[PDB]
């Protein structure tokens, strides 16, 4: 079962939104340490081909979305990201082909087939700031096809590529202009106060460290293995904590707490290691004022939860959940302001939540089914990056068409014990206690 790449074309806007150098500087938010990564993830669907379907819609998505063109460069001043685009850039387009069916591959749901890395360009470091953006369309031998991203983290968070993709899927479906145009005004909006200040949940969760690499620690190879999860096992899970605590928790906090758990208890966590649940909510609606719809910058901020290790693995699942929904009330417009203040600080100091840190990032909305062109929405969503949130072994909850799956990033040496765990968790042996 082989891909090749056949063909890779430089796209350019269908006509020139730029006459001049435009240098465009980014948010606080979109110069976190923590995003220099490029965000890597994969779109499955089921006569002009997809190839050009894709890359005219892209043509004229890059009117409005040239930034996706352009080259990130350190600037000298302070070492934060520009954005540097002229007239004549381009978003690579990665054509394939591999000589299989979807179906003769389970639609990529199941196992990796031994190719799924290659359906998405893997960019070093110095390549994913020349080329911030490339797409990649393969086609496989039933006419089914994978769109592949490689979108530096610094540009957009998901919600903001959600809007790039549903703009090229509307003009996939024939519309002529986009429905939300997109907005700049990234230092106006989430730039810092001139006389920083930083609350105690924001100096709580963060410290400084200029050696420390929270992407290069060494934990040994990090294994991606998807469990199905039946909202039947949710509904049992959720009616003993509530039994036992008299909450009823969210998905999240509940399944959240014990995975968590779970991946700690595994990768035999020492008793007094303080480790943390850090996921990432939208705040584009709770700002003051919020955030443009067209926003699509990085609107996203780490929240978390911490605890010692030895409380974790041995504490009730309860406990673990209600810490978890507590750490949602931490969330507030002065928690991003006073983060955005924090990086304005000691951006240069090497700002890091440390070691242990477990990564959570809810997919299971975010407007996957709306990226439609005209093969219909995706049949399956996969995210390949393992990089994410401070975390090299970060946990997405992935979407519905009883249940959903999760992928979990895990080192080898751990896998084992948590593939036990959650075999534990589908016939309902929970020990909660
Ligand atoms: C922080 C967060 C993950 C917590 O979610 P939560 O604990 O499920 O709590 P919420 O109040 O958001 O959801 C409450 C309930 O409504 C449901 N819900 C939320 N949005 C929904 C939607 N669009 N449609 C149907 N149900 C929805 C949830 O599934 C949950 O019930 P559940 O127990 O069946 O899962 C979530 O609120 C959030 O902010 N997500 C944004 C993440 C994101 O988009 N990140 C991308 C960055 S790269
Ligand atoms: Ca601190």
């Amino acid at each position: 079962a082989t891909l090749e790449i056949t063909d890779i074309a430089l796209v350019q806007p269908s006509h020139q939104p730029l006459s001049n150098d435009q240098t465009l500087s980014l948010s606080h938010l979109d110069n976190d340490n923590n995003l220099h990564v490029s965000f890597r993830y994969l779109r499955v669907y089921s006569g002009e081909s997809p190839s050009a379907v894709v890359s005219a819609s892209l043509a004229t998505a890059l009117v409005h979305y040239y930034p996706l063109a352009g080259s990130l460069r350190r600037s000298a001043s302070d070492n934060r990201f520009e954005l540097l685009c002229s007239a004549g850039q381009s978003v690579p387009l990665v054509n394939a082909t591999v000589n299989c069916t979807l179906e003769s591959v389970g639609y990529l749901d199941g196992p990796d087939p031994g190719f799924v890395e290659r359906l998405v360009p893997d960019p070093t470091r110095e390549e994913g700031m020349v080329n911030p953006c490339i797409l990649q369309v393969t086609m496989f031998q039933c006419g089914g096809w994978v769109l592949g991203a490689s979108i530096h983290h610094a540009i957009c968070d998901g919600l903001g590529a959600s809007l790039f993709f549903n703009a090229m899927a509307e003009l996939a479906r024939g519309a002529t202009k986009i429905s939300i145009e997109p907005v700049w005004d990234r230092e106006r909006l989430l730039g810092p106060r001139e006389k920083p200040w930083v609350g105690a949940p924001v100096r709580d969760f963060l410290s400084l460290d200029k050696d420390f690499d929270p992407y290069g620690q060494a934990i040994g190879d990090v294994k991606r293995d998807c469990f199905f999860v039946t909202d039947d096992s949710l509904d049992q899970l959720k009616a003993q904590l509530l039994e036992k605590s008299g909450l009823n928790f969210t998905t999240f906090e509940a399944l959240g707490a014990y995975i968590w758990r779970a991946k700690v208890r595994a990768a035999k966590t020492e008793e007094k290691e303080n480790v943390k649940f850090v996921y990432s909510i939208n705040i584009r609606r709770l700002m003051n004022p919020p955030l443009p719809k067209g926003y699509w910058g990085n609107g996203c901020v780490p929240m978390y939860a911490q605890i010692k290790a030895g409380e974790l693995i041995e504490q009730p699942i309860w406990k673990t959940a209600e810490l978890i929904k507590q750490s949602k009330s931490n969330t507030s417009d002065e928690y991003v302001r006073s983060f955005i203040d924090f990086q304005e600080l000691h951006h240069k100091d090497g700002i890091n939540a440390g070691t242990g840190v477990t990564g959570f990032t809810d997919w299971r909305y975010l407007g996957h089914s709306t990226i439609d062109f005209g093969w219909g929405g995706p049949v399956t969503v996969l995210p390949l990056s393992n990089k994410l949130l401070g975390s090299m072994e970060p946990c997405f909850f992935l979407p519905y068409s009883s249940g959903f799956k999760v992928l979990v990033n895990l080192r080898e040496s751990a896998m084992p014990e948590f593939k036990e765990a959650m075999d534990k968790f589908h016939k309902g042996e929970f020990a909660l206690s």
